[PDB]
C-alpha cells in the first residue's frame, strides 16, 4: 500500500500504460507517384498512345489547290505492370496475445514498404520484373534530341557544377524543356544533392538561390533514389512528370494469410502489382555532370 | 513481437484468508454511546 | 506435447490400430447311445 517505487511494498500495482498505436520510424514517402500519371488498370499491361509529331498548316491562298498535309505519326508504349510481393511471418501465438492489431499493422507497414520500394523503381529501376525508372532511358545530349530518348544538359566540370559560371546549368536546364511542360514541372533530387545546391553561394558567401523547398520557383521532389553528384551522374532531373511519366497499378493490396506453410505461424503473403515508364520523352530533362 | 503482449492482471487484488470467528456471535454486543458501560449484578441472593 | 513459442512443430504420433480376432469355434458332443438301451428303458434317455 506504500510507495509505488519498491516492488513488494506496493510496486506491483502500477501496470505501465502502453501506447495506443504501435508507432514507427517515419521513413521517406516522396515517391514520384503523387506527381506522375497514375492510372488504375486491371490487365497485364498498359499501352499508352502518343503523337510524337504534329500536323501541317497551310495558310491557304485564294486559288492554291490545297495539297495533302502532314499527319501525326503515332507511338505506342507498353507499361508491363509487374508485381511487388513481400511475405512477413508472424507467429500465431503472437497474434492471439498481442492486444494491438498485428494484422492491420502488418498490412499498414507493408503498404508503407511498397509505396517506398516502388519509388526506387520509378526513378532508377531497370526493366526486369520492375518498372523502369526515367534514368534508364538512353539519355542523349539535348539539341540532338530524338523521340526515343531523354535529353540532358551538361554542367561543365566532371565532378560537380561548372567551374566558373555555375548555376547556369540549372537555369538553362529549366529553359531547355518547353514552355508548356514548364507550366507544371518540378526538379527531382536527393537529400545530399539539394544540400549541395543550397550550399552554392555567390562571390560574397551569400546563397545565390533565394517547407515545400522549391527551387527557382519550381517545386522540388526530394527523392532518395536518384544518384548523387558523381563523375558522370545524372543527379538533377527536371520535367513535367504529370505527362512525362505514367504509372499503371491496381489500387489495392492483396494479402493472403497462409496458416499452412509455417504451421505455428501465419505467413502473410501480400503483393500489389504496379508498373510504369516514361510515356512522353519530351517532358523530362536531365542534368549530367560530365562536360 | 515479444514487446507487445501485456499480461492480464487479475481484476481484484486478493489476499490470504483469515478466520472470522470472533466470539461476537456468542457474546453479548451492547451499543454504547458513552465513555464506558456498567453492569449491575446480584453477587448474592435474598433470604427466607 | 507443449509446442513452445518457436519450433518446427513436426507430426507427432497417431494411435496404431490393432485388431483382435474372435475366431468363434464350436463346442460339440456326441453321446453314443445304443439302440437297445433306448426303447427298452423306462427312462426317457433321448431327453435326458
Amino acid at each position: 500500500a506504500l510507495n509505488s517505487a519498491v516492488a513488494a511494498e506496493g510496486g506491483y500495482l502500477v501496470d505501465p500504460q502502453t501506447s495506443e498505436t504501435i508507432r514507427g520510424v517515419l521513413r521517406s514517402t516522396a515517391s514520384l507517384r503523387q506527381i506522375a500519371s497514375v492510372v488504375n488498370v486491371e490487365a497485364t499491361s498498359f499501352d499508352v498512345l502518343v503523337d510524337k509529331t504534329d500536323m501541317g498548316s497551310g495558310w491557304a491562298s485564294e486559288t492554291a489547290a490545297l495539297s495533302e498535309t502532314a499527319t501525326p505519326q503515332i507511338d505506342r508504349i507498353t507499361i508491363p505492370l509487374h508485381e511487388l510481393a513481400a511475405m512477413p511471418k508472424a507467429s500465431q501465438r503472437l497474434l492471439d496475445d498481442s492486444a494491438f492489431d498485428i494484422e492491420t499493422w502488418l498490412a499498414n507497414r507493408i503498404a508503407d514498404k511498397f509505396a517506398r520500394a516502388e519509388a526506387a523503381a520509378f526513378i532508377s529501376g531497370d526493366g526486369v520484373d520492375k518498372p523502369t525508372g526515367f534514368l534508364t532511358k538512353t539519355k542523349v545530349a539535348n539539341g540532338a534530341w530524338a523521340w526515343g530518348s531523354l535529353g540532358y544538359v551538361a554542367t561543365g566540370a566532371a565532378g560537380d557544377f561548372a567551374a566558373v559560371n555555375a548555376s547556369d546549368a540549372v537555369v538553362d536546364l529549366v529553359y531547355a524543356l518547353g514552355a508548356e511542360y514548364r507550366a507544371n514541372a518540378s526538379f527531382v533530387m536527393n537529400s545530399k544533392t539539394a544540400g549541395a545546391v543550397r550550399k552554392m553561394k555567390d562571390a560574397d558567401g551569400r546563397f545565390l538561390w533565394a517547407e515545400p523547398a522549391r527551387l527557382m520557383g519550381y517545386p522540388v521532389l526530394i527523392a532518395e533514389d536518384m544518384p548523387d553528384i558523381a563523375a558522370n551522374a545524372y543527379a538533377i532531373a527536371f520535367g513535367d512528370f504529370g505527362n512525362g511519366y505514367t504509372i499503371a497499378e491496381r489500387p489495392d493490396l492483396r494479402v493472403l494469410r497462409d496458416p499452412f506453410s509455417a504451421k505455428p505461424h501465419v505467413l502473410f503473403y501480400a503483393s500489389k502489382r504496379v508498373g510504369g515508364d516514361v510515356s512522353d520523352f519530351a517532358a523530362i530533362k536531365l542534368l549530367k555532370f560530365a562536360a
